[PDB]
């Protein structure tokens, strides 16, 4: 068959309309090239280019047919010559996501100005959340130049309208996510750690100042690790045990874990805090990877020292390529989950870094923000919609 052309259904949606078409088309010398079909709120769009010989296509046959139709069961429908036309659409080249409790429209709307300001169409949109948090995904497409100034733009946005923004490449290695590490302290799991053992020594106080002051990249880390541990000199260690029996996880980790299992991913976590108290839960969570500082200990007792060598900021990004080595994974498809400047260098060797409750010095550089304190809201992050996990989740 010759030439080319392009019918379009438009209308209320209604069952059988697809098949109605079709049979009508093969009474004509109809092969076709492509189908697109969607259904938003009822509202039925199909898109068939076909080439047929220019004999039918010249004639007003294929037109009375089809037309009759379809106006019969109450669409709307369009038929035109193509041959120019494009067969198949290009594929998004970047994909961001806009979540929020609660997502304004003039939020979501500046979001859409400072992307149309940079020449990006937006190829396609649609909710991946509704639960804890309003998440939307938008597939799109940008000029060549311009995606740094994107993430500046949509940063930015981001502040000053209260939503979380994140800006990856939709690209087919960037997609096949396979690795993930969290930082331990105020993203698995809820609080500081060296706050619950500073508090048995009745240093509270002192220590999260300091703990404070790091987390946001007022002093070298090693030095407040150091200080921070000294703290701790006197303790018996079996105060270790205590508070590996306090801890709580953050909302929504064993979802999320539990979810990344699904898609197959390497789960590990990296901390600055002490092994010896993330070697039970990570037990537990069945991870795959832990790298931690040691605690010191004489006789049973803590010094406030801890065992080098220490776990220092760029031990973090060491601490990950490491991972990504020993299970395989090239940095491409790693992501990285933190929440201070502690972990500025792991999200910046990351693939996708991504800041939870983070200091500002780290919103600053992860590729992704999250500011509402659930951890299933990573998964919104990486490819899965509430949707999907639920369903899921129910069969079992
Ligand atoms: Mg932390």
């Amino acid at each position: 068959p010759k030439v080319s052309v392009l019918i379009t259904v438009t209308g209320v949606d209604q069952p059988g309309v697809t098949a109605t078409l079709f049979e009508v088309l093969s009474r004509h010398g109809v092969e076709l090239l492509n189908v697109e079909q969607v259904v938003i709120r009822h509202r039925l769009t199909l898109g068939v280019l076909v080439c047929c010989p220019a004999d039918v296509a010249d004639g007003p046959a294929l037109r009375h047919d089809v037309e009759a139709a379809i106006r019969k069961v109450g669409l709307d429908v369009s038929i035109e010559r193509s041959d120019d036309v494009p067969i198949i659409r290009e594929p998004s080249t970047h994909t961001i996501f806009v979540l929020g409790r609660p997502i304004t429209a003039a939020a979501f709307g500046a979001v859409a100005r400072e992307v149309a300001a940079l020449g990006v169409n937006i190829d396609l949109i649609r909710g991946v959340s509704d639960y804890p948090v309003i998440g939307l995904e938008l597939r799109v497409s940008v000029p060549p130049g311009a995606d740094g100034a994107l993430r500046t733009a949509l940063n930015r946005v981001s502040s000053e309208e209260h939503v979380d923004v994140a800006v990856e490449d939709y690209t087919l290695e960037r997609r096949a996510k396979r690795l993930i590490v969290f930082d331990v302290d105020s993203t698995l799991v809820q609080g500081e750690v060296i706050e619950m053992l500073a508090a048995k020594a009745g240093a509270e106080g002192q220590v999260a100042a300091i703990t404070d002051a790091a987390m946001r990249g007022e002093l070298d880390f090693a030095q407040s690790l150091q200080q921070r541990v000294a703290t701790l000199a006197g303790l018996p260690a079996t105060v270790i045990d205590e508070v590996a029996g306090q801890l709580e996880l953050m909302p929504g980790a064993r979802t999320t874990l539990r979810t990344l299992r699904r898609l197959g991913y390497a789960c590990g976590v990296v901390a600055g805090g002490f092994a010896r108290i993330i070697e039970p839960l990570a037990e537990e969570l069945m991870l795959d990877y832990v790298a931690a500082n040691e605690l010191e200990i004489v006789d049973g007792t803590l010094t406030g020292r801890v065992v080098g060598p220490i776990i220092d900021r760029a031990g973090k990004a060491t601490a990950l390529r490491e991972f990504a080595q020993r299970a395989g994974v090239p940095m491409a498809q790693t992501v990285a989950v933190g929440d201070g400047a502690n972990d500025i260098d792991m999200l910046a060797a990351a693939g996708l870094g991504i800041a939870f409750n983070a200091k500002p010095a780290l919103r600053e550089v992860a590729d992704a923000s999250l500011s509402h304190p659930y951890l299933d809201t990573v998964l919104f992050l990486l490819g899965v919609t509430r949707g999907e996990i639920e369903a899921a989740d129910a069969i079992d």
